[PDB]
């Protein structure tokens, strides 16, 4: 084999298979040629954005990845050196690893991996009914399901999760099932192994955590089992624990606003407690206030330490906690102030409670419309909002530079003065009179005319335009973020649970067919979907 | 959702004033809203302490509802 | 034909320019108009910062249809 | 804007060929390294026995059909 | 603006012998699905006084298809 | 749940043409009705509403030759 680092481990089987000549693999296996060998130079690793090729780093692998059934059957079934299925390359990974991590989820790509992944099960199972192939993890601990589920490979993550293998002696390798049928209605079981929980990677924790880089992290969820379960657990429990976690929230947001709205004038806190029962309330509700600013603080803290975001996975996802985050800060900061004899509180306070209710908006998730309408608010504010102030503040200080030069010795020539009199156009409300203390009233209304096409007859009205645009575009993606959420959410209620509750799975424990590589029988904690389907009778 | 803003705003608003004309949660709401027929004043009072604050709320408010929500009303009447 | 249907943003900044070069001979002719010339400078440069929207895709493409509004549907929208 | 999205996008890109164009041209500091490419040897069979060096570009591509 | 003709031109791959040399598209290698292409850029980035993406850019605004034509692979490509 | 089905019922829903006729000619009752709660509406427990009749369930799954 070649030595050089760039190709280290190279045989001239590797070779024959890349050229797709059966006779000369045939050959060279009669020969002695080693079938695992690891072909491990530079080339055959990862890092795409170099040139190179990842198959896995052996032969059988290799075959697979490209296209090949007759070379691994023949590389497995061989009379001289079959090849072990379960062989491992210096990540770990396996023949499926290498099958579900070539994949990019194209139609032809989708269907060999497909093809070829469930080929090379079966020919597994043959020739080693006792191995349990698909449980064996690389070094990173990932499962070929895990592994599809966190790579955002969603044409190999849809192929294995409603999996049929008809043959006998593989039905066992299936995890869709049918427990029974009748004319036009049949009931389906799925696996469910691995998915609601395995306390290592489970596939709705894998999805739900992704970094936010995985390609297919909203699609991968409206997978029929998937979207199902998730609905299932919805209704069984988060439901109810949502709309009572939803409940509090609004509680507490009435409870500070009493309590800040009744916040006395006196200046320079503390402020003594007048033996009325008015001033009672306040301080319970001042003290609730804070108690619940020191729960949400810790809760953010909690899932930054949980989850530790890679200093930009925090700032372009995960909007909702940063934000909770940031009102527990400014009620903590509020108190700092209150205690230490400012005013400032109230400033603080006050940022506190208009974001709180802002972050009311949170809760729309778990009801469509609104968790739907919540979603779009949020990519219009990412998208349109930010191009849009982007322009029209270079405009706005643009004009306002140049009108409050032109102005001089007046109530205005304070450039803040000039901008909030030109921001009073975007409102509906510039007065394009509002003031006389400059010479040069040609020039004056000029500017004032040219900022006001340029602004408001333009660029609002062409937000509106883009607005349009990105509703008619945002459809289908603002639906599945809204069940991403909905998601999370869940995943994070059921972690929660409060109370141990039991019922962590779903539907029991279904016996599938019964018939595994031994004579006993596998209860796999099934999920029932029943189906109808007027063809094929 | 343009409630919820009206109203936290509002409270927010309210609370920083103190010992004014308005200082009450219906006039500081009607003032509120006057933003949403193209009338807000934007400089309704001045009894308050921390005019940054002030304005930043208001702008705020300006920002998520009447460019934001109003404009996106729009466009999801066009999509409907 | 060419200098004015195409290539706004060097017409855009040679006019900024030329404000400038004005404002400098109506301060140096002892005249107040000099602020006239300056202020209209002023807007119009930072006006052309949206020049620099170019080299961002997404600021790029919506500085462009951002000309394409004002040459084509504002343009018959004033008329 | 629902028909200029891609009319937009090509004016862009126009607009920022231009300014690539004016930058390699001023440039300021005589530097080499705008030539884009490198020398490859692409066949280096021309209809003679000499050798043909051409300043290619690389771009590297995938497909799933035609193996 | 013949669009047609330089999106032809500039990815000619011409496989017979002594014809080879033709081409301004070439594979230097290829394994199992990944393989990767050598585009010539001989008068395209520069040479004497008409390249290809100075002719392009610097047009005259009355040429059809300026806008589409730096879509072409190789020309998208070496601007990039 | 499985209340009333005779052996006809399964023979029509087994598609088996010579096990419906086999039946008939041994003096099945053509008239039986599957009063099982599997056979009706209410969806939330499984099953299939088809009139409980085998006339019925023949029809109903597009067995045109049973029928
Ligand atoms: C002074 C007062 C200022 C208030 C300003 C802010 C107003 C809006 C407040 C609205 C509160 C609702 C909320 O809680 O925040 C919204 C975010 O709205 C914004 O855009 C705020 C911009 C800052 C939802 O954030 P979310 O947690 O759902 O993040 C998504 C993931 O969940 C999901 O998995 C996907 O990865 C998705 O790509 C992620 O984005
Ligand atoms: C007192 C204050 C007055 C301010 C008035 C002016 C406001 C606008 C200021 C906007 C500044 C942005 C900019 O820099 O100018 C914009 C032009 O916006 C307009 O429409 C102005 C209408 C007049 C882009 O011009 P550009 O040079 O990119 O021209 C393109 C070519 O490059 C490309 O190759 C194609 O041929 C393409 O078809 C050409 O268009
Ligand atoms: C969508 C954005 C629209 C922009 C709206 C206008 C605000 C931008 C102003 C930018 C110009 C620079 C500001 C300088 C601040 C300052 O130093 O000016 C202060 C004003 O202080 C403040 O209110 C701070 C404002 C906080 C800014 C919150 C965004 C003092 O002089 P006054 O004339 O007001 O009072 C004088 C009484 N004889
Ligand atoms: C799209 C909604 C936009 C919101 C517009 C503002 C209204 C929301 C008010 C919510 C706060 C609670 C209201 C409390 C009522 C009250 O007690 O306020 C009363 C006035 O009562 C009313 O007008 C009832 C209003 C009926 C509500 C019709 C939606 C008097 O105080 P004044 O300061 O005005 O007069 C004092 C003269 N010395």
């Amino acid at each position: 084999s070649y030595t050089d680092s760039y190709y280290k481990g190279q045989t001239a089987l590797h070779i024959a298979i890349e050229r797709r000549n059966m006779t000369l693999v045939t050959l060279l296996v009669e020969n002695g040629a080693d079938v695992q060998a690891a072909a491990n130079g530079d080339f055959f690793k990862k890092t795409k954005g170099r040139p190179g090729f990842y198959f896995g780093e052996l032969p059988l692998s290799l075959a697979a990845c490209t296209n090949q059934l007759a070379i691994v059957k023949f590389l497995l079934q061989n009379s001289w050196q079959p090849a072990d299925i379960s062989a491992r390359d210096s990540v770990g990974n396996t023949v499926l690893h290498a099958l579900v991590e070539v994949a990019d989820n194209t139609v032809d790509n989708t269907k060999f991996v497909t093809s070829m992944y469930n080929e090379i099960l079966i020919l597994g199972a043959k020739l080693h009914p006792t191995l349990k192939l698909e449980e064996i993890t690389n070094r990173k601990g990932l499962t070929p399901l895990a592994l599809a589920a966190s790579s955002g490979k969603i044409g190999v993550l849809a192929y294995i999760l409603q999996r049929e293998i008809h043959e006998p002696e593989c039905r066992h390798l299936s995890r869709k099932f049918t427990e029974w049928a009748y004319g036009p209605v049949h009931s389906s079981l799925y696996d469910l192994s691995c998915i609601d929980t395995c306390e290592k990677n489970s596939v709705l924790e894998v999805i739900a955590y992704s970094s936010s880089e995985t390609p297919n992290r909203h699609d991968m969820l409206l997978v029929e089992p998937l979207n199902r379960l998730l609905q299932d657990k919805w209704d069984r429990f988060v439901k109810r624990i949502f709309y009572f976690n939803f409940f509090v929230y609004c509680l507490y947001m009435i409870i500070f606003t009493a309590a800040a709205y009744y916040r006395p004038v006196e200046g320079l806190p503390p402020y003594k407690l007048k033996n009325t029962v008015g001033d009672y309330f306040r301080v319970t509700g001042e003290i609730l206030s804070v108690s619940g600013g020191v729960y949400f603080f810790f809760r953010g803290i909690q899932y930054f330490l949980q989850r530790r975001p890679s200093l930009k996975s925090l700032f372009v996802d995960s909007y909702s906690e940063i934000l909770f985050f940031v009102q527990s800060l400014f009620m903590l900061v509020s108190v700092v102030l209150y205690f230490s004899q400012r005013k400032e509180y109230v400033a603080s306070m006050v940022f506190s409670l208009a974001m709180g209710w802002t972050n009311m908006l949170y809760y729309t998730r778990g009801f469509q419309q609104m968790g739907i309408y919540a979603v779009m608010i949020e990519k219009m504010i990412l998208r349109d909002l930010c191009r849009f102030m982007f322009v029209y503040l270079v405009f706005l200080f643009g004009f306002s530079t140049a009108v409050v030069t032109l102005i001089e010795d007046g109530k205005y020539n304070s450039l803040y003065s000039t901008c909030l009199e030109l921001f009073k156009f975007t409102i509906g409300m510039g007065d394009l009179e509002f003031t006389e203390n400059y010479d040069f009233k040609a020039v004056f209304i000029i500017l004032l005319l040219a900022y006001v096409i340029l602004t408001y007859i333009l660029l609002l009205n062409m937000l509106i335009a883009l607005m349009g645009e990105t509703v008619n575009k945002i459809a289908q993606e603002s639906k599945n973020i809204w069940k991403l959420q909905r998601a999370i959410t869940i995943l994070d209620t059921e972690k929660s649970f409060l109370k141990c509750m039991r019922k962590a799975f779903r539907s029991g424990k279904l016996l599938q067919v019964g018939f595994t590589p031994d004579g006993k029988d596998d209860y796999r904690w099934c999920f029932r979907v029943d189906e109808v389907n007027w063809t094929t009778w």
